[PDB]
């Protein structure tokens, strides 16, 4: 079959320094995929996320743990009670989600109407972004692509700190991406 989506790390955005922990390497990963079954407890707002070669983020917010369908397929996620079957999952939005685990911190959807939100990467690196569209923002300095691979899951926060959306995709040109497209977090809560 598919395995189960493996936690191997996470990014703080408590406090006053977004940082990023590994948590677990590319040994103990087979077995969690297979089982589903991670001794891990969660900390954190964003978990990095694996498959069997790939990484991406998972964004917490309003108690679910959402990150894109093109990294998750359709699968479970790996927990100390066993595999989690998807809670939410829309093709469509790009948009998977499962019910946030324990002990997660979760992110606020924002509310400030702001346009000046910031994209955090898998880094940990904390990027500023002018919103455009509903589900767009500027780059202040154009990216590779390959700087913001692995990223996608990841959130777009408010100066405050508050998620205003889950990264997508990139908006891009012969490799340089100038610009980020997003699940806003009002259509998270749509798909809620
Ligand atoms: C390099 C940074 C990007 C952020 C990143 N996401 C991507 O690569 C995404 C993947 C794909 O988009 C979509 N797939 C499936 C969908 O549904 C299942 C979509 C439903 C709606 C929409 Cl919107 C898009 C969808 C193409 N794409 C692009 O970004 C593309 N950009 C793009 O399509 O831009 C527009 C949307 C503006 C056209 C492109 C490949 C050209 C950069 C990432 O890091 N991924 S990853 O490495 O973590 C991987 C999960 C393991
Ligand atoms: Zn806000």
């Amino acid at each position: 079959k598919k395995g189960s989506v493996v936690i191997v790390g996470r990014i703080n955005l408590s406090g006053d320094t977004a940082y990023a922990q590994q948590t677990r390497g590319e040994e103990g990963c087979q077995e969690t995929s297979q089982t589903g079954r991670d001794k891990n407890q969660v900390e954190g707002e964003v978990q990095i996320v694996s498959t069997a070669t790939q990484t991406f983020l998972a964004t917490s917010i309003n108690g679910v743990l959402w990150t894109v369908y093109h990294g998750a397929g359709t699968r479970t996620i790996a927990s100390p009670k066993g595999p989690v079957t998807q809670m939410y999952t829309n093709v469509d939005k790009d948009l998977v989600g499962w019910q946030a685990p324990q002990g997660s911190r979760s992110l606020t959807p924002c509310t400030c109407g702001s346009s000046d939100l910031y994209l955090v990467t898998r880094h940990a690196d904390v990027i500023p972004v002018r919103r455009r569209g509903d589900s767009t923002g500027s780059l202040l300095s154009p990216r590779p692509l390959s700087y913001l691979k692995g990223s996608s899951g990841g959130p777009l926060l408010c100066p405050a700190g508050h998620a205003v959306g889950i990264f997508r995709a990139a908006v891009c040109t012969r490799g340089v991406a100038k610009a980020v497209q997003f699940i806003p977090v009002e259509s998270l809560e749509t798909t809620m």
